[PDB]
Order: C-alpha cells, then structure tokens, then sequence
C-alpha cells in the first residue's frame, strides 16, 4: 500500500547528506571513501526510477 | 565534523523500512531488485562501522 515514495525519499536524503558531507570531507582520504557509497546510491536511484510508475 | 552518526541513522532508517518492504515484495521479480539494494545498502553500514569512533 503506497510505500515506494517512502523508500526513494529516504534513499535520496542520504545522497543529499552525502553531497553536504562531501563539502566538509574535502580531504582526499574521506573524499575517495564516501564517493563509492555515492556511486552505489546513484545505482539504487537509477533502479528506483526504472521501477517507478 | 562528527556528522557520521547522522548519515548512518538515515542510512539505517531506509534499512528498517527495507526490512518490511522485503515482506510486501514477496513476488520474486521484486525480491531480486530490492535485494541488490539490500546487499549494497548493508555494505555502507559495514564501512560506516570501520569509519566510526
Ligand atoms: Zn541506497
Ligand atoms: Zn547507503
């Protein structure tokens, strides 16, 4: 029952946290560790769009 | 600076939702599409534990 926007929005609230965290985490150690989670979340967001209708 | 807990919690609020989404997604087509998120999305928590302090 009407449950998929609830998943996707929390899914993108992490991606948007990951943008702002990247501004603070500008050091190359963390900037190359949160980037792999960012690319994994962009993968989920692609599939979430493919599954939306 | 100490934002890592805030990211992990929103990362786990999707995961706690996803724990129940898997029951409504009992159909095996869906249960092999949200499953690849679940395996990636547990992986973030796995690295976040190594990042914690
Ligand atoms: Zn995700
Ligand atoms: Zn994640």
């Amino acid at each position: 029952m009407d449950y998929l926007r609830e998943l996707y929005k929390l899914e993108q609230q992490a991606m948007k946290l990951y943008r702002e965290a990247s501004e603070k985490a500008r050091n190359p150690e963390k900037k190359s560790v949160l980037q792999k989670i960012l690319e994994d979340e962009e993968k989920h967001i692609e599939w979430l769009e493919t599954i939306n209708g």
